[PDB]
DNA sequence: CGTGCCAGGTGCCGT
DNA sequence: ACGGCACTTGGCACG
């Protein structure tokens, strides 16, 4: 079939290989129901044994292994790599990612359905509410942050490290703000302290920080204070 | 049903909700392919133009929507959601997660296919070559940092943060490890500085961070250096 | 390309 | 739950 969807339940080998071979040479999306077993070698090593998964492998070429669980697949292959069904005492699916070299395996037990899909989609996600639109706000309102703060560059490589705004105050220091478009945690005033400290090497001991965030957790708070760094509460916009 | 799949392609509204509203009783993984648009609202905001995607819904709640690129859904919905189905002008898949509140909603413009997959999984991944392996090994074998080093603590809580591995060595000194199975970055050495500064306090000037990886990035050497902190390269054990 | 970092990150484990 | 962090993190923008 070419219409949009070919479905084929308990395929035979050749049905099996069939739809595999069209899905990949029209660059449309197999979707695979089957018991197999999964290997996979690479930056880690890899076993899962006999259970039933949803396999899925875009024309882009990832792939997609997943159980009846999670948000996550239990393993997978990025976009790019090259895919092909070898017949072995079973089929096996086996897709190669170079750099780094990954190769994963699919051991298709039984194949309880084969499909493709060839899907046209032309819209892309619009999303809101991210750190950028953050940003924005603080460029296009600074008075946001305090009152005279002059922001002066975005994502700016300082020396180690990349400052998400950087600016001055109204008595004439350096500021630096680490944006975060959730509770910030650690990891963030990590981030601040170290560009902070950078700035200072140069701009002596007039530099402030500044964590820009709608909250802050228990450590985070405890740890900027400590530090003699500043907290400005802020909700990421959405639109 | 004993059928392990269950699949219609074209289906009516009725047929539609026949499978659908078994996928759930029945706790069993629906696959849906489909013209749709998707409204997302929740810590971020989102809109997703009409075009087709792959659809999953798990039997523990997660939700992924799939365009025909990239290894990540364009919109999802985590574990624990609760998906039901609604009849307006077209068919709705709702997504609701509360605690935080977010809500995923997919208009079913024409369903090309939807199916019902009743997967039996009674396996766990197998994954080997972790940070929590890397650590092991260097318990069992503290040499492959340098002679004499005495691991103790893992996962140890200092005052802010938590260590990966504490030690002493030789000296008698307090050490720091913070491990990376991948090549190691900038926040990893942020990280370690973190650490240390907080036991330097404590211990006094003695105290040595070492970084314990694979490889470094450029920027990572040259804080490390900057700090006088320390790189041992280790490779994550694979069993 | 490698470096650096956000992500509706997710998952895990601890208190 | 909140916290602190790893993850085969993935994906992006920039030098
Ligand atoms: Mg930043
Ligand atoms: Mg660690």
């Amino acid at each position: 079939s070419k219409d949009k969807v070919t479905v084929i339940t308990s395929p035979s080998t050749e049905e099996l290989v069939s739809l595999v071979n069209s899905a990949l040479l029209e660059e449309a999306m197999l979707t695979i129901f089957a018991r197999c077993k999964v290997h996979y070698d690479g930056r880690a090593k890899s076993e899962l044994g006999s259970g039933d998964r949803v396999i899925i492998v875009k024309p882009d070429g990832s792939f997609l292994i997943h159980q009846s669980k999670k948000r996550e697949p239990v393993n997978w292959q990025p976009p790019g790599s090259r895919v092909r069904l070898e017949l072995r005492e079973n089929p096996v699916l086996v897709s190669i990612r170079r750099k780094p070299r990954e190769t994963l395996e699919v051991e298709l037990e039984e194949v309880y359905m084969v499909s493709v899909f060839r899907a046209e989609d032309y819209e892309e996600l619009a999303l809101t509410g991210s750190e950028a639109e953050m940003a924005e706000l603080i460029f296009e309102n600074p008075e946001v942050i305090e009152p005279g703060f002059k922001p002066l560059f975005r994502e700016k490589a300082i020396g180690t490290g990349i400052v998400a705004v950087l600016g001055r105050d109204s008595d004439g220091n350096i500021v630096v703000l680490e944006l975060k478009r959730r509770r910030a945690e650690l990891h963030a005033v990590r981030q601040l302290k170290s560009y902070v400290e950078i700035l200072r090497e140069e701009y002596g001991d007039k530099v402030r920080g500044i964590l820009v965030a709608p909250s802050l957790t228990s450590g985070a708070k405890r740890l900027l204070e400590k530090e003699g760094l500043e907290f400005r509460k802020l909700e990421p916009p959405k639109r």
